[PDB]
DNA sequence: GGCACTGATCGGGC
DNA sequence: TACGCCCTGATCAGTGCC
């Protein structure tokens, strides 16, 4: 099969230059604001220049504003983004015989009737798939043309930002030779460490490795998949990926173990979360608490039938209690997610 | 044993 | 040192059952 894969280059950041072009080429920071200060909250992206700076999604917007504090910070506006990568995602579903939309931010095509198998007329694809987005949108994206999703990732990942990666079926088998662990998609830095401290640290050094003795470590999904990537025999096919749970969670004002302190917060989650289901009808609900540590408590029960908002109310309130019973922590943020859909 | 399912952790931007 | 929102999520121990 041929493979393009598509990723948008620092996209939220991106969106925000698109939308305000006086923020491009000057360190540009997109926060999530969780309300319980005037800068507290974290960072959802930062474009290249503020990454210079030492500025990582996911860092509290305090640390952000001590090594860059002449960036500019901008509140996340998710919907905006979702409408860009809405129309993005369309322009490339009608260059491709099946797509996989992986997230807001990302894509596989398979384009392999579509070029009549011929892979340079796939980089040309690719090519043209670019053009068209940063006519079109004024996005760059970042792009990985492989026999395989995963090779094409990978690639892509390499070649950012606004870039074109390529792996040809000639050279798949020497790439997977030079490939280290800590490279490939779906294994952690943590995971990776373990495999580094014991003497792992290509993909071709899972082949001598005793197989019962990896599973151990990596977990038999792990390593059988990547048992499967060393022998080059991931092959997994482009498919639409299904919603699986819907929730909202939020920061309160103050933490707390204040029940009746919980429960607007609590409640207006669950309200958020039924407009998102729409029509689809849950069967599971978990309470999520973060607590003041930022460690992460949940309790859940799955119904022999479909939840209606009502009952998420008072079903949720039992699960809160069920927390503040088995833990002693206050309770920084709370939520509730549902699934299991009808 | 092993299928079908369940509740819980917590990773990491899919 | 600080600290969001999300799950188109992975993992796995516990369980009842035949
Ligand atoms: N901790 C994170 C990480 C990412 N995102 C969102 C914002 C990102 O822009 C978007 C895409 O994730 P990426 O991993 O692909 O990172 P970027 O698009 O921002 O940058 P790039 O791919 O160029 O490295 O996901 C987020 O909300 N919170
Ligand atoms: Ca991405
Ligand atoms: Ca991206
Ligand atoms: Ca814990
Ligand atoms: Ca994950």
């Amino acid at each position: 099969m041929i493979v393009i894969f598509v990723d948008f280059d620092y996209f939220f950041a991106q969106v925000e230059e698109v939308l305000n072009p006086q923020y491009k080429g000057k360190p540009l920071v997109v926060c999530v604001y969780s309300g319980r200060t005037k800068t507290s909250g974290a960072v959802a992206t930062a474009n290249y220049e503020a990454r210079k700076l030492g500025v990582k999604a996911g860092m509290p917007i305090i640390k952000a504003m001590q090594i860059a504090p002449s960036a500019i910070y901008v509140p996340m506006r998710k919907p905006i983004y979702e409408a860009f990568s809405n129309r993005i995602m369309n322009l490339l579903n009608k260059h491709a015989d099946k797509i996989e939309v992986a997230s807001i931010d990302e894509a596989y095509l398979d384009v392999t009737n579509k070029v009549e198998g011929n892979f340079e007329n796939g980089i040309e694809l690719a090519r043209k798939i670019k053009q068209e987005i940063l006519e079109k949108e004024k996005i760059t994206v970042t792009v990985g043309v492989a026999p395989n999703k995963i090779l094409a990732k990978i690639i892509a990942d390499k070649s950012k930002p606004n870039g074109l990666g390529v792996i040809r079926p000639t050279e798949v088998q020497d790439f997977l030779n030079e490939l280290d662990i800590d490279e490939i998609p779906g294994i952690g830095s943590v995971l990776a460490r373990r495999l580094n401290e014991l003497g792992i640290q290509k993909l071709r050094d899972i082949l001598s490795k005793n197989y019962n003795e990896l599973e151990k470590i990596t977990g038999k999904a792990k390593a059988l998949y990547l048992l499967k990537l060393a022998q080059d025999e991931y092959n997994e096919p482009i498919r639409t990926r299904v919603r699986k749970s819907i929730g909202r969670i939020v920061t309160m004002k103050r933490n707390s173990r204040n029940l009746e302190e919980i429960k607007p917060y609590l409640f207006r989650a669950i309200e958020e979360s039924y407009y998102k289901l729409d029509k689809r009808i849950p069967k599971a609900i978990h309470v999520v608490a973060v607590t003041e540590d930022l460690d992460i408590v949940s309790r859940g029960r799955t119904f022999p039938h479909g939840i209606s908002k009502e009952t998420a109310y008072s079903e949720s309130v039992k699960l809160l209690q069920k927390i503040l019973e088995e833990d002693e922590r206050k309770i920084r943020r709370i939520g509730v997610r549902f699934s299991k859909f009808i």
